[PDB]
């Protein structure tokens, strides 16, 4: 009842302050309770998918939760600005969560928010069984321009099927999460004319083997160019150690919030999304621990992690 529930949103609460610790990162609870309590029903419904997410580098003091939104609830980003929770920007990607729901088969969304700056993003998950294409997420009218205009270069490295959006309020970005990558897609020799064909830093041998063993990958692209400022690969894992750095800080912080994240489902090994991040200038990694999981999860593990 009541009581159970408002307790789950605290216990909710309580891990992320938990997660945001392991990094010595202290946590605003009148800009985190409020979205929490916004989107409690979700939190109790128990088909939750929530992680909270950690990078190294100059991102090395946020800690970012991401919880899952049924569609049923309507568009989480109306929600938060109505409620004033986050000032719509003016910008078409005010319009983008809304219009690919028009346009799309959406079968969930979800919500990122900053332990110290709040809401941050949006998400847009299609069907596994029915995915767009590059073509079908060009036909949303407030999509990046630069989606279409980097749709022969997706196209040649065989960037096809997305699983998911993100929109970025505050960059004003927007990420497409290719899925179904194929082999040739996450060889060296690919991967390495695709970062250098983009303009991004050149990874080493370490990150080559992380890029081979990736399940996701995803570009960011804006409204301003055509030019994606950066790219990511995404590992999904039990395994704890998988940080592509060979710095020894990297390797003993990443591995110490991969054993000690709070999580739900004890009996089971945690779930971990590992990230290697290429931008123009720089390389850095991110590792999400998730709190509730579900079947996807455990479905990619058996997948990718096999
Ligand atoms: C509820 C679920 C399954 C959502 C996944 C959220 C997540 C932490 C990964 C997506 O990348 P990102 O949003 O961290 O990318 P960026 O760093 O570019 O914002």
């Amino acid at each position: 009842g009541p009581m159970s529930e408002a307790a789950d949103v605290e216990r909710v609460y309580a891990a992320m302050e938990e997660a945001a610790g392991l990094l010595g990162v202290a946590c605003a609870r009148d800009k985190i309770y409020p979205l929490l309590s916004t989107f409690q029903d979700t939190l109790v419904e128990g088909g939750s998918v929530v992680v909270f997410s950690m990078a190294s580098g100059r991102h090395s003091t946020e800690l970012d939760f991401s919880i899952s939104v049924p569609t049923s609830h309507g568009d989480p980003y109306a929600t938060v600005v109505e409620k004033g929770l986050f000032p719509a920007t003016g910008h078409p990607v005010d319009d983008l969560l809304a219009d690919t729901q028009k346009h799309l088969p959406v079968s969930m969304f979800a919500i990122d928010g900053e332990v110290t700056g709040g809401f941050k993003k949006t998400y847009a998950f299609f069907p596994t069984d029915n995915m767009p294409g590059v073509a079908e997420l060009s036909a949303i009218p407030s999509m990046p321009p630069a989606v279409a205009e980097n749709a022969e270069l997706f196209a040649r490295y065989g960037l096809d099927k997305v699983q998911m959006t993100s929109m970025d309020y505050k960059k004003r970005q927007v990420n497409l999460y290719f899925s179904e990558l194929s082999a040739q897609t996450l060889e060296a020799e690919s991967v390495l004319a695709l970062v250098r064909e983009l303009g991004l830093h050149v990874p080493n041998e370490l990150g080559l083997k992380f890029c081979k063993r990736s399940f996701s990958v995803y570009p960011t692209l804006n409204w301003e160019t055509g030019k994606i400022d950066r790219l990511c690969f995404a590992v999904i894992s039990n395994d704890p150690t998988l940080v592509p750095s060979s710095d020894e800080g990297d390797i003993e912080k990443f591995h110490n919030y991969a054993t000690k994240a709070p999580y739900a489902y004890v009996g089971e090994k945690r779930t971990l999304v590992y990230g290697l991040t290429l931008s123009p200038k720089e390389e850095y990694y991110k590792l999400g621990a998730y709190y509730h999981i579900t079947d996807v999860q455990r479905g990619l593990l058996k997948a990718f992690d096999s």
